[PDB]
């Protein structure tokens, strides 16, 4: 018990300190393996102990009640990363970085002023950005978010659904919520080959999105025959070890600048 409060009392200084950062995992076409982008997710370089995966330090962050805290610097890490990137190589194509947006921040005042900000010192086109907002949240209350979602558009990020299957039913209210991608998580993903159940999820996934006119990225992309299984079933995008984890910038830089060199 006293290793885990040591480190929940960390918790005062890591974020100021810039402990918590952002690694990429990238985000790829399945036909071709063409790099599309990252999502940005949180890795605790802890001075002492090392990386620290967030499942084991978010529920001190929620705890502590620094969500908000910790979705401002990751927000603006990722965009200032994606806008190093972007001045290093002005004539690739387009480059994504999608960040997790902290629960309860999607009603946070503020938070289009902050996401617009972020946008702007960053100089960021619109849609480079992309906020991804949990099934939960948005399902609190869908009227509301419908609005909240329309005005982080208009402020120019791009937005994506994670989490589908959570248990609020996103399915049939996402005609009506603004995202411009979808998210398949991984356990659909993992047991789509074995399961009837999952294997029809993802076949109406993508047809849903085809249906409305959303990017839909399969997750949990574990190897070859998977990415294969879901480009027949008309999944262009994933994301997975298959491809490769959550990589620190230096192994992403690399990473984005063997795709455009090749592209
Ligand atoms: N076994 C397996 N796992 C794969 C594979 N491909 C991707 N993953 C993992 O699946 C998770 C995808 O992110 P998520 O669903 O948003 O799920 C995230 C998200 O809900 C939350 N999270 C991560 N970063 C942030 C952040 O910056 N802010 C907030 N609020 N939550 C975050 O923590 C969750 C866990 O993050 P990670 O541990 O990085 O775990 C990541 C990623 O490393 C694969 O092929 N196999
Ligand atoms: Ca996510
Ligand atoms: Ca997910």
């Amino acid at each position: 018990g006293l290793s885990r409060l040591a480190l929940e009392a960390d918790l005062r200084g890591a974020i100021g300190r810039g402990e918590i950062t952002p690694y990429f995992q990238p985000i790829v076409r399945l036909s071709t393996g063409a790099l599309s982008g990252f999502e940005a997710l949180a890795r605790w370089i802890h001075p002492r102990r090392g990386m620290l995966p967030p499942d084991e330090f978010l529920p001190l962050i929620e705890e502590m009640g620094l969500m908000s805290e910790l979705g401002a610097h990751m927000m603006h890490a990722a965009a200032q990363q994606l806008s190093t990137w972007r001045a290093a190589h002005p004539a690739m194509g387009n480059l994504t970085v999608s960040v997790n947006l902290s629960t309860g921040e999607i009603d946070r005042p503020g938070l289009v002023a902050d996401v617009a900000e972020t946008l702007r010192v960053n100089r960021l086109p619109r849609g480079a950005l992309k906020l991804e907002v949990t099934e939960s949240d948005i399902m609190r209350d869908p009227e509301r978010a419908a609005v909240i979602l329309k005005t982080l558009r208009d402020a120019g990020a791009g937005l994506a659904l994670d989490d589908f299957g959570t248990g609020f039913s996103s399915l049939s209210y996402l005609t009506r919520l603004p995202f411009d991608t979808l998210k398949i998580d991984r356990y659909f993903v993992r047991t789509m080959g074995n399961n009837a159940g999952s294997a029809k999820i993802v076949r109406s996934v993508v047809k849903l999105g085809q249906d409305l006119d959303l990017e839909v990225v399969a997750e949990g992309v574990e190897n070859a025959e998977m990415a294969h299984a879901l480009q027949s079933l008309g999944c262009d995008y994933g994301q997975g070890f298959g491809y490769a984890p959550a990589l620190s910038p230096q192994e992403a830089e690399v990473y984005l600048n063997e795709a455009y060199v090749d592209g």
